[PDB]
């Protein structure tokens, strides 16, 4: 399995009809701005969604105007980030025929690339999906369409979706917006660099151990990751099937929290639930997103497995005072053993194979840089993996940790796992019932970590991942921006562990002054709308400009 | 090496009488003071107005308990379905909230419902003397809402079972006759309320277990989608088995109980004490709509040959919806075998039946189970050497064992997808005929004791919706006439092996005994399902509304 002759043969087809897709938009988009030279652009893109739906739906503003003046952002800002892999192109005449009482009526709409498009590939970065186009739109893409949006492009995604940085071999690098040496995150990285830019004023990702969090987070955008049988997942391209332990979530990504709220609302509909009838048929809770109630607010400001960096600190701290000045409860408050919950729980629910069915996207294929030793360790010997597990252990523990829980085993031992998940669950849900409590605000990974770092600091995705294994709602806001106080702080960032994902992360995070810092808002399962009821709060007090 | 099973037996056994001597004792009690109470005309009014007259205060709660407390205690003496008397439900009695939509009404527990101070023992050894530290959700929420859980009743051991027998508490049997099982596992329920003793229960079914109970003993019973009500705080056996979700839910005289149940159980009690279930309300209005149903049906799942009086069961009605304006139309779920031999058999043992079997080291194996244990103890290599000698004469046998065997996560992982693409596709196979609800023969009449474990082919027509995770009940529609039952003796299954042997004979001489049809709807659609129940209920037993 060392010959490249096929992946080449597929990253050639894949840059050529990226490069094609990408001309095909810049015809466009000249044909138009050649036929209105006289429409206002910026203040268009300016608009908040909320604004621009209502101009919309008014007349005010035509679907193609919007379409592309929304496609010349995109195709431009895409040169300096190398977001977008592929245009949608029957979207010209699905902007046509958008049903005119959508809730999303004209808008723009961007997918992860892994969100099944009639016609399209959804490579996954990997050459043994390239050639294969999809043969109809999945569920939500569906939704979407009956909504009157218009989905417009694919992007970008790190090969596999397995990882928080965002490069393949067939499409390349994404860059972050704010900072070209800076990951975007992954694996919503295309989107986050697109929205993040102004490119799109909403996309799709989906969300395993952050990949929603991430991108939102490193970028400066809003994300939710709901509860994940919320959202149908029917139709979407994945890497592994039948996984359950650790559930995949859908979720919106926007530039603020009224546009997550409105996706929701669009999306949690009739059309939905038909055509999905295993998603549980719960209509979005307006009056929920909408309440002004104080809150019971639980927080940490650290999880004590990473150590948060001087502004993600920051950022909790200060959120935390305007939601105490504003007149909320705040309660410290932390999930119970969490190092448990990574590293047995959610190492073990990913890779209860061993990383086999896994390693089999990657056969005969390149290795991304980004995804940093990963498929490598998988693929040692079971035996091996346990050996090394007990030499490191005395040293690096958090190291051992992962590395025996990534070992193949038998049902048996799958079905104790998921006991324990479930379990470990309704742990939590005791502990936050013991404390009463309404929400909770934890740190969120920031600032944005350079280039082909992220596959080198794994640790790092302990904020996140818990959620995930916990099966929490969970949306981050963006609430500040690194300043040379805060970075020049990071010189005497040490971690916990001192291991090497500790070393890799104090690198990855240095040089990242002006960079926008998140924090995480999550709720319990099913409370997506109190969940964003909280992310509307902490936007509406650490950023007062994102809401009218 | 069992005496501890042995000395748990004992223990088991004197606790249950200890129950039966309280109850009696409260009960006479009761009867003194009340020597005017009009017991037969209490015990007979359907559950909704047994509820409006306990809220309008025309009946004391104190007056419907004993009454029906001293129903179960004499029914029991013939059936054998209470384990124990709930200790301080009395007490609870007099504390139950006022504004419930369940005030005052007595309700029997299938014994794996947790209740504070009780063993929940699934009729296994190693759960004996092990008292539950506090009431499960349901029963909370039971509570919550002014009921009175008041009895754990019976179940076969470790409630793998459509019979009704264990080693601690022994054999329950059909009110109807008492040489035929009650099913199973919720026999208890089964027997319980299908002789009176209590207005409603509350079972749990993965492979048909609240639908054999109420099909084989004649009442009516709901299997909802797996999590739409909360399983926090059951007893169960196997831990963390997720490709076929064990589902709990009600069982009654009427399908109105049911509708009124599952009302009562979706409420914010519930989704605030387990918030990992989806917080559905009860769609009262998609309960009681009157519009014409497409109702897909088939008479038979070419799997098990159905009874003549399931067949007569299933056409009858299937007229009787014809000529009530519902668009009757054949169709049957694709790919049976698969489902049941791979999907649903693979799933409930994926580890070979190792964590099945833990639970029964150093105890005694009812004859009830029949072969299964034994089977399960197999070597891996042992079932696929067996699997292939019997493929060419018994594919059905072949597939099962094979089946059966033990697997790495890998597969299961493998296996939990087909099991969701089976599902779509079946979805699919439902929205290309357009359908509201599907209307299937239901196993019955009641089998003789101890040939359930020895007839696992008959669960075809049950654990299909299982596998899927589709709302599915039962309504008894009929009884077995001369006729049926004469007709049994040209019975011929399709398979020729020996379950289809043994359900031949289990179900002759059942002259008399109700017999059910199945009503099935999409996920999470448990009001169309009702909706349609009642409408069964309504058309073939008018009286019951
Ligand atoms: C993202 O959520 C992935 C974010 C990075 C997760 C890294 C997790 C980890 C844990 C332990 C060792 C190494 C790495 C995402 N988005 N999509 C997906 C995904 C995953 C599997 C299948 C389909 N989609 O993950
Ligand atoms: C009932 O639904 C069980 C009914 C009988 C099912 C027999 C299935 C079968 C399949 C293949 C070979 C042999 C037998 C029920 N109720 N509760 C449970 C249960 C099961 C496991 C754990 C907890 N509860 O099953
Ligand atoms: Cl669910």
């Amino acid at each position: 399995w060392t010959g490249r002759q096929k992946a080449r043969g597929a990253a050639t087809r894949a840059r050529q009809k990226q490069r094609a897709s990408l001309e095909t938009m810049d015809k466009a988009v000249q044909r138009f701005r050649l036929q209105n030279p006289d429409l206002d652009s910026e203040a268009l893109l300016t608009l908040p969604l909320l604004q621009l739906v209502q101009k919309l739906q008014s007349g005010e503003l035509s679907p193609e105007a919007v379409f592309f003046t929304y496609l010349g952002k995109a195709w431009e800002v895409n040169k300096g980030t190398n977001c977008v892999t592929s245009y949608l192109t029957d979207c010209e005449t699905q902007l046509s025929q958008a049903p005119r009482q959508g809730l999303l009526y004209g808008v723009p709409v961007s997918l992860k690339e892994c969100f099944s498009y009639k016609g399209h590939d959804s490579t996954l970065g990997l050459s043994l999906n390239e050639g294969m186009p999809s043969e109809s739109d999945c569920v939500v893409v569906q939704v979407l369409k009956l909504q009157g949006a218009v989905p417009f492009v694919h992007t970008n995604v790190p090969q596999s979706m397995f990882s928080y940085d965002c490069s393949n071999p067939l499409f390349g690098q994404t860059m972050n917006p704010w900072k070209s040496s800076k990951s975007p995150g992954g694996s919503s990285g295309g989107e986050g660099a697109l929205i993040g830019s102004g490119g799109s004023p909403l996309g799709l990702g989906t969300d395993i151990g952050g990949s929603i969090r991430f991108p939102s987070a490193f970028c400066g955008i809003c994300g939710l990751k709901p509860t994940g049988n919320r959202l149908s997942k029917s139709g979407l391209k994945g890497c592994v099937y039948g996984q359950t332990a650790v559930q995949l979530s859908l979720g919106p990504m926007a530039r603020d929290v009224e546009s997550l709220a409105l996706c929701l609302k669009a999306l949690l509909c009739e059309h939905l639930f038909t055509l999905d009838p295993t998603v549980p048929p719960l209509p979005f809770r307006e009056e929920v997103y909408r309440s002004s109630r104080p809150l019971r607010v639980g927080y940490y400001e650290t999880d004590n497995y990473t150590m948060p960096s001087p502004a993600m600190r920051r950022a909790l701290i200060e959120t935390k005072q305007r939601l105490e000045a504003a007149g909320h409860t705040l309660i410290p408050f932390l999930p119970n053993n969490i190092p448990y919950a990574l590293e047995v729980l959610s190492t073990g629910g990913l890779f209860s194979d061993g990383g086999r069915s896994f390693l089999q996207n990657f056969k005969g294929d390149f290795v991304d840089p980004c995804l940093g030793d990963l498929i490598l360790i998988l693929r040692l010997p079971s035996w091996f993996k346990r050996l090394l597990s007990l030499l490191l252990k005395p040293l690096f523990p958090r190291l051992a940790a992962f590395l025996n829980n990534m070992r193949p085993r038998s049902a048996e031992k799958l079905w104790k796992l998921q006991h324990e998940i479930e379990m470990y669950r309704q742990s939590v849900i005791a502990q936050w019932k013991a404390m009463n409590l309404d929400v909770l605000l934890t740190p969120m990974l920031g600032p944005a970590l350079d280039l082909n770092t992220p596959g080198r600091a794994t640790g790092a995705v302990s904020y996140t991942m818990l959620y995930n294994c916990l099966d929490f709602p969970a949306g981050v806001v963006p609430v500040t921006t690194v300043t040379a106080e805060d970075d020049a702080q990071m010189e005497l960032y040490k971690g916990y562990f001192g291991d090497i994902w500790d070393i890799i992360l104090k690198k990855a995070m240095k040089n990242s002054v002006g960079l926008p810092v998140a924090v995480q808002c999550v709720a319990l399962p099913w409370q997506e709308e109190l969940c964003l009821r909280f992310m509307r709060e902490v936007e509406q007090l650490m950023t007062p400009q994102k809401q009218p």
